[PDB]
């Protein structure tokens, strides 16, 4: 039977899922690792011990314990990212969509959700692979990995909580696909990992980490980059945040073994309730527990790994949305409201800049202030709003990623750069937020193809172009079939807009500010 | 007679000269101080001892000893600024144009030439006061001061070479105008000083100097201001040059007295021949002997004086030209050529930034580079040549002056600020150079009214509206005439910072002149360098 497939851990049985007047096969909630519970919290994952019987794989799994956003109770635009299934620590499962009839050895794409390494679910509506699998005839996997202290508490020197363990869940799911995707009609020799935001950063980190290079073939990074400043901490820092989260729930502190004992006895929400109390700078724009540069998941510093070319040389397709900064000001800045136009007074703008660059000494702030101000019109509420929004976008995503693509492209076997700047016709957030990050995913997964979702014709049209770009890249290493998307070369730096209009080529994405972010400001703060 | 005038120092015979189908009275080469020669080299001027007989004031004086520009021999564009009379340390004289018939109690304007404090003459074709004195009915004076080492060699603590004696020359010439201009129909209560470049910076230095504030009434500063980076040095730095100038001359340096004795025996050109060797850096737009922050002529720092309000309160009219920097890149920067459009490669651009900001660490020059570059297009010669020109103009003239206008306006009794952007139709310098610094001056002095100098008719009009704006400012403290219906030049206020264009098309009123780079030059980079 199509939905009777026997894996190396036991058999699973799926479900026939409708999709656009046809059907595909879904295998939902397959366990790829033993539940990380009790003695095994904070621990490296261990693979799912094989089970007797048929696994009812017909409903989405649980979601990992995570902070739940209630800034806007019942607002669809923020609830679409909250967990939609019960939260459990028993949350390491993956989901597979397989075209019907079952293909023989075909391209698999594995989706890695973002949400800042504090949140995220495989089971959102926007991550529903039934459309991308069907329309592009690929096998689609979405994995899961633990987030928060459950996934990234780091006490280097300890093997009970070493850190990066949630990156290891993703690799174990990746290993599971490498071991079991042949049976679902997948081609293990052509796996394509892709994810957005913290998903983007994970895809980049598996390109970097030697333990992950051979478990996938190429990579798509949307609005995310392994060198982003919010994506890693040093070893010492991830310790002090573990140490203090201990003290912020009154734990034993003279060592590790006792501080970790004290944290496996606490209930899940207990740490989530105190999650954020460990952030060094007011900052607002950081996340408590994130990957650590431990010296073994990552052998060295990332910059040295990219100058040295110590990563996978393959094909990458990557890009950003126009306004990566909107979401983070709205939730944590002065004068940003989801109901006004959020025009920003100068002094509120000054506040943003100090929040926006956690670390900067006084001189580093005056640098950033001068580079985003128009001093013929510095009390213009709008371009003060738009200026600080750019600061966050430029510093936290766009320029961290251009740095990555520039260093990567010296060594890789191909690079494709996009700039996503279409605001969806049915977006529920205010216009001043522009092309909010995360809202390219709707198109990647072909939701505008669903007529009841009230997208336009040109957005259905735009979606299919993107899924084909993504799918053809996943099958061939290049999104085109012999109008053509140019390769990004070390010397000409071309990229493309993605929107409802005919494709157009530009060079040097936001170079003026990314010179400032990647070269000048680093040298200012190291000086003083 | 109209031409025999009996002063407090003796009688002077002048000459009746013509101008514009009429005639004016001129008094040329009148001495205002003892010849700073012999053992009086490097010392303060002493007032001219009064003479018997009638001083023949009919011909132009000598020019002070100075370097002579000879990059382009024969080339009028550069030789028009070279001395046109014999050079001599005997050079402290001054010239007066007086309307005819002679006025009763009329406005006096006193010109101070620029030349980087290393050069300049009162006697250059472009500083002929005959047209200005004539068409505005003001009494025009140009003075003189010793330039280079002779004027500004400064061994602070010594009384034999104190520094600033070049500035003190101009003060004693103004003291002379205070005491005698009335004998020529000039109101010593309504004297306007003005000058260009280093002449503008001196005007500003007399606004600051206590011993100078009472010898004029209003002020005018063109493409110069006291606080500019090339206009002052500290006591310590002026000393190490003075010493080093002696080292270059194999002098005894064990003591000032010995070092000044040694320096006073050498011939003028022998100093002039080494005066550049004392510069601390490969520089463009820097000169060896300049005023010093001594604690007498300047009680404290130019900055603290500007902040405490320790200066003369009046009306200043002041401004700059567009391409203040293009002269100095031509003579001192790589890739620039007089007979070429001078597209600057990135390599030559980087080199120019170091020559323009001699004093900065590399964090400094990365800052300057990052902020004058288009990175979408970093190897476009025109954008690079033009960017370097703006760097030099902004760092050295535009932004130091907009700092000054800002500080002064807090306390002054009125400020009028202009941006002069007319490339004269007959300029002999290539187009890339734009509106070269200095080339406002022929409009201020009304040479476009002379027909065989071949100006656009609308260049005559522009030269007449300016002279008017300037003499009207000198008379009343306001460039405008009330009653009139010509469009009005607004006051620069502490902030709505209005200023005007100066060209052949009608007057536009702009605000906040080059804020962005002047926030960079006046506020950010100084901070970066104090931390680094
Ligand atoms: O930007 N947030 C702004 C923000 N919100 C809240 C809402 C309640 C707890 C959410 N706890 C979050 C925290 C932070 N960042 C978050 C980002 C997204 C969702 C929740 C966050 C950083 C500072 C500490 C807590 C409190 C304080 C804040 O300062
Ligand atoms: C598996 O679970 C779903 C959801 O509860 C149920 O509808 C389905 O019948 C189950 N299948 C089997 C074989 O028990
Ligand atoms: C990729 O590698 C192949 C073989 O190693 C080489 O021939 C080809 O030119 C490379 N292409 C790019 C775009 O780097
Ligand atoms: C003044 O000097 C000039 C030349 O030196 C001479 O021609 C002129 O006659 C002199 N004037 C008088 C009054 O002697
Ligand atoms: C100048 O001073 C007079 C008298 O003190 C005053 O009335 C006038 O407002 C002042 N103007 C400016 C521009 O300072
Ligand atoms: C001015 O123009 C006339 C042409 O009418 C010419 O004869 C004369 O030589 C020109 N003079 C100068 C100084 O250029
Ligand atoms: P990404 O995971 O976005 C989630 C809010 N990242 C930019 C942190
Ligand atoms: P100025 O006197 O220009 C003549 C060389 N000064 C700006 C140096
Ligand atoms: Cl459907
Ligand atoms: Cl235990
Ligand atoms: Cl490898
Ligand atoms: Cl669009
Ligand atoms: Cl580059
Ligand atoms: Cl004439
Ligand atoms: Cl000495
Ligand atoms: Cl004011
Ligand atoms: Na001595």
């Amino acid at each position: 039977s199509e939905l009777l497939v026997n894996t190396k851990s036991g058999k699973v049985m799926g479900t026939r899922v409708p999709v656009l007047s046809s059907h595909i096969s879904a295998f939902l909630g397959i366990p790829f690792a033993e539940p990380p519970v009790g003695n095994m919290r904070f621990r490296r994952p261990e693979p799912k011990k094989p089970w007797s019987g048929v696994w009812n794989a017909s409903t989405y799994p649980n979601n990992c314990q995570q902070y739940v956003d209630e800034q806007f109770p019942g607002f669809s635009g923020s609830e679409m990212w909250n967990p939609n299934r019960e939260m459990s620590e028993d949350c390491l499962y993956l989901n597979i969509w397989v075209p019907s009839p079952r293909p023989k050895s075909t391209t698999v794409m594995v989706w890695i959700y973002g949400g800042g390494f504090y949140s995220g679910s495989s089971t959102l509506d926007v991550y529903n692979g039934k459309y991308l699998a069907y329309t592009e005839e690929v096998v689609l996997v979405s994995l899961s990995y633990r987030v928060g202290a459950f996934g990234f508490l780091a006490l280097h020197g300890s093997q009970e909580a070493p850190g990066n363990v949630g990156l290891l869940d993703q690799r174990m799911a990746l290993q599971w696909v490498h071991d079991n995707i042949q049976f679902f009609g997948g081609d293990p020799k052509t796996v394509t990992i892709f994810g957005e935001s913290a998903g983007g950063a994970s895809v980049g980190m598996h390109i970097l980490s030697p333990g992950s290079r051979d478990l996938f073939r190429r990579a798509i990074l949307q609005s995310g980059s392994p060198n982003c400043p919010w994506a890693s901490v040093s070893v010492a820092e991830g310790r002090r945040r573990a140490v203090e989260l201990g003290r912020n729930l009154n734990c034993n502190l003279n060592s590790d073994e006792e501080l970790i004992h004290c944290l496996r006895e606490k209930k899940p929400q207990e740490l989530i309730d105190v999650e954020w109390n460990v952030l060094p700078f007011d900052s607002i724009f950081r996340f408590s527990f994130v990957p650590v540069i431990d010296g073994e998941f990552f052998p060295t510093s990332l910059e040295s790994m990219l100058n040295s070319g110590n990563f996978k040389k393959t094909q990458i397709l990557l890009g950003v949305n126009k306004d990566e900064g909107s979401f983070f000001l709205l939730y944590g800045a002065p004068g940003f409201s989801k109901d006004s136009e959020s025009k920003i007074s100068r002094e509120d703008f000054m506040s943003g800049v100090k929040l926006s660059v956690p670390h900067a000494n006084d001189l580093g702030l005056d640098a950033v202030t001068l580079q985003y101000t128009d001093w013929m019109d510095d009390n213009n509420g709008i371009k003060n709003r738009d200026g600080l929004d750019d600061i966050v976008g430029d510093h936290n995503v766009i320029c961290p990623l251009m740095h990555f693509v520039n260093k990567y492209t010296k060594f890789g076997n191909g690079t494709y750069l996009y700039f996503f700047n279409h605001r969806a016709s049915n977006l529920v957030w205010p216009e001043w937020m522009g092309v909010i990050h995360g809202y390219e995913i709707e198109f990647v997964f072909g939701l505008p193809l669903v007529k009841e979702l009230n997208y336009t014709a040109e957005e259905e049209a735009l979606s299919r172009r993107i899924m084909h770009y993504w799918a053809t890249f996943a099958k061939t290493g290049n999104p085109n079939e012999p109008s053509k998307w140019p390769l990004f070369t070390t010397k000409e730096q071309k990229f493309i807009d993605l929107n409802t209009e005919p494709m157009k080529v530009h060079q040097r994405l936001r170079v003026q500010m990314c010179v400032f972010w990647n070269q000048f400001l680093p040298k200012l703060l190291n000086a003083t």
